[PDB]
């Protein structure tokens, strides 16, 4: 009966990078924030996709070595996943629940794809636990 | 299903990737990168669980002030960087106990009476099961 919007972590408290940033910066943010995947936005705060640490590692993984020194030569745009799950700041939580089964978190956007925040597994789990506690 | 145990819904250890005490960060990063895991348990030949090593832990170890110190990867070992204070569950713990621990942990390692690594209890199995129910 509830909606994704209220259970999400607002965009202000969510780390993100831009489509134009290079992989080295993207990797620095992921590592320092502890995120394994982060929202990728454009200068207009519109949601374009997700990029993760493993994705970055594979993009520079050679047949014999990890080419860290080429990270700042590749942009987030070239590596990011663009076909990502998306929730509306007004969708039902059952919609969210279904989507976090396979995703640590799901990005939430406004009507024009403006990034609003993320809907996480943790919030769904916390709420679910309270419900079972209810029985 | 609140009568069920952790062991019944955990991913069997033989299906989980891992490394062992003594391996260097290069080896761990290779396994993490090839298998797709964000973190994996660090075991020993007796299958005892010593900790968890993740790609972010590894990068943080070599991400220097001015440059990424790649030379450290085959110098530093996993046990020097792995998280050792990790939550643990017993293969026979009630399922609800497992449910409670995955709220703050993406996944929790499960062990037995001989402290042997038995598997991993994850958020996904909880969510997937609670989904089938609701």
């Amino acid at each position: 009966e509830a909606t994704v919007g209220q259970f999400m972590i607002e965009a202000d408290k969510v780390a993100h990078v831009q489509v134009g940033n290079n992989l080295e910066h993207a990797l620095l943010v992921l590592t320092k924030t502890g995120y394994t995947a982060i929202p990728v936005l454009d200068p207009s705060y519109r949601l374009h996709g997700l990029i993760g640490t493993n994705m970055i590692m594979n993009s520079i993984f050679g047949l014999e070595r990890i080419e860290f020194e080429k990270l700042d030569q590749i942009t987030v745009e070239e590596v990011m996943l663009t076909d990502i799950p998306r929730l509306h700041i007004n969708d039902p939580i059952m919609k969210g629940f279904g989507m976090v089964i396979n995703n640590g978190f799901v990005c939430v956007e406004n009507d024009e794809q403006v990034f609003e925040g993320i809907f996480t597994r943790r919030v769904v789990l916390k709420e679910l636990n309270k419900h079972i506690r209810s029985l």
